[PDB]
């Protein structure tokens, strides 16, 4: 065209870059983070399971309608992830579910990848599906009023089967580079997530080692599609030791191994990470996510992205009874100004421990 | 046991075998590939010119002629089918892959779902079609199929550093996540990387880029696992451009191209199957005869060939079954003239 | 607990703290780097335009004049010197590395053995250097020097698509290994690709290149187990080409030297120390503080000048007894005057 | 100037192109291969040890005139890989030794490399030195007489320790690559060199697998530095066993597995491979070399550069005698002429086969 260098990738229109670049500052707002009501029915019906009740399209869209209409939600929560249903689905009386965030001034999004399968060749090892007709439906999320996308990859350690095999490594980074690029060109801020699980016994430092190997080459991958960091989040797993490992670390040690890991490989025009907790229980998630944040002012915003860690005790004080929906929607408060605390680092929960003395 | 664990893994022997077994029967001597897999908008395209609706009889009357051509299968060793004539029958109520089995031709599948724009280049091209891909290959197995095609699209434009790098990769990765998805399907995949010919480019410049794709391409297959001994390439021959920079001959078509690929292919791949182009009928045959004069090579250089097989196929049919016999007359010239090129033994007419 | 093995191995944490602590002190708060490493063939040129013999006793007298002057330490970090001048004497009979002692400078050694042609490119430059540089790395640390540079160099030339993959590859590759070997050895490893000024093209399309290039370097970086937290980045500013057209504002250099920077350069990196290229001694300090100006970064944005630090004190030197001195004066006023650039603090007033 | 496609290696010189094919060819001529007789002071000192004589320069000189003196040896060996001293040495009667060759039509080529280095954050993984000041040394060495040069890197298989790392993989591929382009350009066939050595009890089939990714990606690294594979050739290991494994494998499998990796990973444009011997017996390196050379015409030639798996007897009845010398190099022609047979699949010293066994009848009827 303007002949340039021209093997490098092309750059986003002035246009969609500038508004992808504000919607992930909004994402990553001072003490805000993202709550992921993303489950899809198979999922939401594990969920109902616990507090016994029938998994109806009325069942789900009166528990999403509890959580998107509680009252002073925005102050902690910058946006939503949804399952595409949701996105376009009403409550009972009739409104609009999206609008409910609206008017708390939060931001509606929307899990794009269509699930997991096996890369062959591998031990089990998993690919992340979605690109086919990505583009499209991405066009028709931006017009049913989504700001953003989620695609989950998922990546496993296990040391004596080399596992993160470099293939593995590869196809998630390849994957998510792409996924990121076709949202951005249709005005969603791409969530980056490549998970890697906590399963085995393996230290903490040997999940810095792989998640900070991991993380390098997801971002050359973004780099390589020509992502546009600013305009794009990242949800990478805390660094914490493997789930059965002996050693029990403490949230001081997820705290340093995790801010260091990100501080080697996340370039600082990414306005912010939104970390996933795993298996974390909801009052490790905010404990945790704490001592990162305790640990210092940082280059990126370092919140949260929490499912389950959101929303555990809101559907255990509910129990699908509308009697309920006000002390569930006054849980749901609290673990939310909780995490928004922990992303200050001032998020106390309930050594300088001392019996004093006198003169 | 104590595996070298930062590998591809193999395939099980069973399926790693029937791959192999397939791929080289693809490429039996005096044999190539008929490229039958016209989707209802490209084949309507055909249909056009000979003015008939595009009709799901007409269709199936038509891959009729092609496939019920007897003695079609000596110069023929597989058909790539698209997914509405695997299950398709004829007009007696006969399976299409039935009337392949008589005349012992392989059936093949399209299996990719199309081109869409990569975001950051100037228009160039991403190949879908991975998502549900490995249960649609289960479900192409059972309904007869042995091996797959899957179309990437590069464009050389110089100026614009066309191949960019991102191109060649996208392209070079999603064949090898197809080929392995194929292969671990018990599909044999045909590795499409179509350099088109577009532009005033030389002979020599498309030889310098088929060069770093098949580089690239072969690199990501390699990542992937893919067993190349179970596998096949669909590559543009290297001609100039479509602009003839100075218009060359068929005897540097064949050097150029017997090149590229002795500096970029190993000999574990049992074969390459050219993808004809915009091609003329007999320019895909004298330019495969120039490529296979150059001697016997280290794989089965062959033909995968639809337009160059076709064209007067359609002409010499123009629907009326009074044609039937006429049409399959010029499938079967066409064919010997192609299985003779194979040999390095075609003419066409005198010289 | 047993390691993930495909990963390259941590350091000693002994030499990693050390490492760590001489990267930080280097880009301390309102200091940067002196670059004294003239090699004679080049400090023979800047003799000759001030018309001085290069001999032993001259050269000696210079780096004396240089790191002799009493409170440069205020606003230099380190030197980086030559090999002759790590092992050199002053007149006096004392160690040259005893004058930066005494400063509280911190002695550094260009380690790289100059340029070569990469072959099947169009004189595109590898750096030499690996062959025994891990036995020179244990030497200089003896002789005292702490840090180390080596230099690779980068062309922009659109037309011919210059910095080619070959051409970032071997530059990014080089400049990994390098930097392992010096951590190894105990040197903090200054990383500098500089892609050179010279063309015609827009500052935006440097940014490209630079960008480029970057992500290609710390990609090297990690492939080889570099500690970024022992390590610096010498760059490029993002400039517009030396025969461009455009007025190329101290603003628009800033900024997007600025964004390049912070899409690439992860912030485990504790600095940045700028290369001034072609800049005069002025340009170096208005750029550095436009940079600044641009608010605290997450990395110390300072200064690696040589020209740009020696240029006027050179000129009003002479070669003279007498004017050391009054060149020291000189020498002191472009140290402070960068080292207020680094706070975003220095002069320039045009608004 | 006419754009052509500026994102790819520029070609070589069609004359240089030209000269370095042809020594390639010739290299792998039919029923030929190399003598590695490369062995450095250090190397070479080790070797007169067991003959029990002194390391001098003398002794080096005739060592050398013994081998490269043969009559008739140019029959069976293409060409033989020097060390630097050599290359510019005379032997007692002021012949120099690059002259005893050209009579005999043997190709002088020189190893090119500084030796082994560790590579920093692997454990002990080697990287190869030598690329400063290659350049000027090549031009040198060609002006002496050498047309081909040799680089050696070293790889392990350590499977416990994921070992050989990317990064091993990678330093060695990328150097090789260096050195490769940088010959070729200076006008020297570059023999590349990624010896993955047979330490350990891993399985044949893992070392397929190593080797096979290994080959893959210095493959790879050649490309992209421009390396003309038609000007050059590749000393890989044969596909074995480890060392320490059970006790087991056979000269079929080594030569099955050995093709099959090659297949996967060589273009033909490679016009050969020159196989190293490693820690193999001189007649198991010829009893192999067979066994490949069994299995059908190749796309290249598949042949030797030995330097123990000839040397070795040559040493033990030479004594660093002058009387001995006609009885050296009566095992040094038998060693050659051996191997330029297993060049043709057409080898067999003591064995041959499996069949039966003997003890049959024969009833005429």
């Amino acid at each position: 065209h303007c002949t340039e260098y021209m093997n490098a990738p092309k750059k986003l229109p002035a246009d969609v870059a500038e508004e992808l670049a504000t919607t992930a500052q909004k994402l990553v707002q001072a003490g805000k983070g993202i709550l992921a009501a993303d489950e899809s029915t198979q999922t939401i019906k594990k969920r109902f399971d616990n507090i016994k009740l029938e998994n109806t399209i009325e069942n789900r869209a009166s528990y999403r309608d509890l959580l998107f209409g509680t009252k002073g939600l925005g102050k902690f929560i910058s946006g939503a992830i949804l399952f595409e249903e949701t996105l376009f689905q009403k409550n009972e009386a009739g409104v609009p579910m999206v609008n409910l965030l609206h008017n708390e001034n939060i931001i509606p999004g929307i899990k794009v990848d269509k699930g997991l399968v096996n890369i062959p060749c591998t031990d089990e090892e998993k690919s992340t599906q979605g690109l086919d007709g990505l583009a499209e439906r991405c066009k028709e999320y931006y017009k049913a009023g989504a700001r953003f996308a989620k695609w989950r990859t998922v990546l496993v350690i296990d040391t004596a089967k080399g596992k993160p095999t470099d293939l593995s490594i590869h196809e998630t980074a390849w994957g998510l580079a792409r996924y990121a690029s076709i949202c951005q060109q249709n005005r969603l801020v791409p969530i980056v997530e490549p998970e890697i699980l906590a399963d085995g016994p393996h230290s903490i430092e040997v999940c810095a080692v792989v998640t900070q190997k991991v993380l390098s080459c997801v971002f050359k991958a973004l780099q390589e599609n020509g992502v546009l960091l600013e305009g794009a989040l990242l949800k990478p797993n805390m660094v914490t030791a493997g789930y059965e490992c002996t050693a029990k670390t403490t949230t001081q040690d997820v705290g340093f191994l995790t801010v260091r890991t990100l501080r080697r490989t996340v370039p600082p025009a990414l306005p912010g990470v939104v970390f996933l907790s795993g298996g974390q229980s909801e009052e490790e998630a905010s404990v945790n996510l704490n001592s990162i944040n305790a640990l210092g002012p940082h280059p990126w915003a370092l919140t949260f992205s929490y499912g389950r860690a959101l929303q555990a005790s809101v559907l255990n004080t509910w129990q699908g009874k509308k009697e309920n929906v006000a002390k569930a929607r006054e849980v749901l408060l609290q673990r939310a100004e909780a995490n928004s605390l922990a992303t200050y680092g001032k998020y106390k929960g309930g050594a300088g421990a001392s019996l004093y003395e006198k003169k």
